[PDB]
């Protein structure tokens, strides 16, 4: 398919699964992903005995957090159960070692995903006025992996994502945009592909059309589709043909030259990024889920086990911080080593000055949830900007700031 990548260097790629690597180590409640495991078993890259060990922490996990204690021991909360949006993302990783979710355990887990399907739908309502508590990212998600384990969702629940991706100058903020566009397109997908809505056949043929549409609309003058972080999203959904138009042969092929450009400056360090990048690469998937391939073999990924010393004096950035959105603004000046994150910074600030902060752990890294004791509310959030007004691509702990930068925290509604 000329949107499939063929043409990769296979030591980037392992570069890439090199950074996943040592993730594979950390079995924590919160660091436990199952994004990761599915990135691996999507890849031509295998991470040894590992994985399977990985996958049986994330079993532990996502079952004895998810399910029972019926009467809660003195608190109904300690424990920091995943969402259920990572219970979906779960649901794939069952599929990438080839398992149907299964048991009286995994009918809980199902019911637990369909019941915060139709909360969403319920949220959303008579169609018009109401968003997702979540995002229409997770309400894709959530039906995709359903999907792929051959699990039905009532036509109503299909209904909302189509209405949202149908009507008029369309629902999704930009931030979100792609993504979710991809997202809802390989559930559309998994649907068409499984018949799981055939009353809804059409309709779904038809949004697909659409999402294809709004996803070439949105690549940029670079060739990217929205960013270069929604790319590799975009071309697992592209990839899975459809309506093989000129131009979309002529959008894949800037996407993929823009991608593979991006790759030789070290622009994944992400490992929930690399995770979704790992298949495209592989020319895979998330609807390769449906019958997925254990016997294909991998190759195996070991350590770099080197690590640079300079034995130097490294050179330092100066760096300004701007809090704005709440009532006193506030500015801090500091210089750091140059190739600090701006999570280092952040930590510094508070360690060396009256800066305070807190994240919350997600797939992603730690996610800014608070700023000198203003927590984002219900549909806020902490927006991370280099001055002026440009929105950084990556989180806290990715950013590495430039000399000179000033990075804003600001409080927005979306
Ligand atoms: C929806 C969404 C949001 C929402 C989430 C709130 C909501 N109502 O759900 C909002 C708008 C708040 C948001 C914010 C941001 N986002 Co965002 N977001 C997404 C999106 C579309 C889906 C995430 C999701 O639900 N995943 C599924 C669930 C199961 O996973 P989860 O880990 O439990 O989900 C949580 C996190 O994803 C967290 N979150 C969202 N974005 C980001 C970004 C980072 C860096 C972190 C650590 C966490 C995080 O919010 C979710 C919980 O509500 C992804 C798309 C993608 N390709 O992954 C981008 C994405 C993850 N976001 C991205 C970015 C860069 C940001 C921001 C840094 C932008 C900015 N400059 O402020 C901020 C985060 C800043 C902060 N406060 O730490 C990038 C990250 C790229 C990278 N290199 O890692 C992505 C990939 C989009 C893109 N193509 O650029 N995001
Ligand atoms: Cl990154």
């Amino acid at each position: 398919n000329i949107c499939e990548i063929t043409e990769v260097d296979s030591t980037l790629v392992e570069r890439l699964g090199q950074r996943l690597l040592p993730w594979m180590d950390r079995l924590s409640q919160e660091q436990l992903n199952p994004s990761i495991y599915v990135g691996l078993r999507l890849s031509s890259l295998q991470a040894g005995a590992k994985e399977a060990h990985y996958l049986h922490s994330l079993k532990l996990s996502y079952q004895q957090s998810l399910l029972r204690p019926a009467s809660n021991k003195d608190d109904n909360d300690s424990e920091a159960k995943p969402s259920m949006g990572q219970l979906a993302l779960y649901l794939l990783a069952l599929r990438a070692n080839c398992e149907f979710i299964g048991g009286r355990k995994g009918d809980r887990l199902v019911s637990q995903l369909k019941r915060f399907l139709e909360d969403e739908k319920r949220a959303i309502g008579h169609n018009h006025q109401g968003h997702p508590r979540t995002s229409y990212y997770q309400y894709s998600l959530g039906i995709l992996a359903l999907c792929v384990h051959q699990k039905r969702v009532h036509d109503s629940v299909v209904g909302k994502l189509l209405y949202a991706v149908e009507h008029k100058p369309h629902l999704l903020q930009d931030h979100v945009s792609v993504d979710t566009m991809a997202m809802a397109g390989m559930a559309f997908s998994c649907l068409e592909l499984s018949n799981l809505n055939p009353k809804q056949r059409n309709r779904i043929n038809l949004a697909l059309k659409r999402v294809q549409e709004k996803i070439l609309k949105a690549q940029t003058p670079e060739g990217y589709f929205g960013n270069v972080y929604s790319t590799p999203l975009a071309l697992q959904l592209l990839m899975g043909s459809l309506r093989p138009s000129v131009e979309l042969g002529t959008a894949c092929l800037k996407a993929k030259a823009a991608l593979q450009a991006s790759l030789q400056h070290k622009t994944f360090q992400n490992p929930l990024m690399i995770s979704q990048l790992l298949p495209v690469l592989n020319q895979k998937s998330y609807v390769d889920l449906i019958s997925p391939d254990c016997q294909a073999p991998r190759a195996l990924l070991e350590p770099a086990l080197e690590t640079p010393p300079q034995a130097k004096v490294p050179k330092f950035i100066d760096v300004l911080l701007k809090v704005s959105g709440i009532s006193p603004s506030y500015r801090h000046s500091v210089s750091v080593p140059a190739g600090s994150s701006l999570e280092d910074i952040l930590k510094n600030a508070q360690e060396h000055g009256r800066f305070r902060f807190r994240t919350q752990a997600s797939l992603s890294g730690p996610f800014l949830t608070s700023v000198l004791g203003r927590k984002a509310g219900e549909r806020e959030f902490w927006q991370v900007l280099r001055d002026p007004d440009t929105p950084l691509q990556q989180g806290i702990a990715d950013y590495r700031p430039k000399d000179g930068e000033t990075i804003e925290l600001r409080l927005v509604g979306w």
